[PDB]
């Protein structure tokens, strides 16, 4: 695929690269909120398809944790893509489980 940006809405300001099946871009939002985004898949079909993938948060001028994504996306054209569905935040601790939280929301990518 190539280079380009990607949207975050409940906004978030993301950008990075795609190929395909895996894609990866960080994410951006508004002391400052910088972290990492990648999406996985491995479905083939029409259009509008599930996907997997994580991303880790980390805020300091502190907020710093790692959570995963999921859901639904669609696109009718490589130019813009929409896509929608629900992400995990875990705040981290111990290696068996402990506290996460669970929230609903959707994303674009354009150019």
């Amino acid at each position: 695929r190539g280079p380009y940006v990607q949207a975050d809405l409940a906004p978030r300001v993301s950008v990075g690269y795609d190929f395909g099946g895996w894609r990866i871009a960080a994410d951006y939002a508004r002391v400052s909120s910088l972290g990492l985004s990648a999406i996985y898949d491995f479905q083939i079909n029409d259009k509008f398809k599930p996907y997997i993938g994580a991303r880790v948060a980390y805020g300091h001028v502190r907020r710093v944790g790692l959570g995963v994504i999921a859901g639904v996306g669609f696109d009718i054209t490589p130019k813009l893509t929409l896509d929608a569905g629900y992400r995990y935040h875990n705040w981290g601790r111990l290696e068996n489980t402990r506290f996460k939280t669970h929230e609903a929301s959707l994303g674009v990518r354009y150019r």
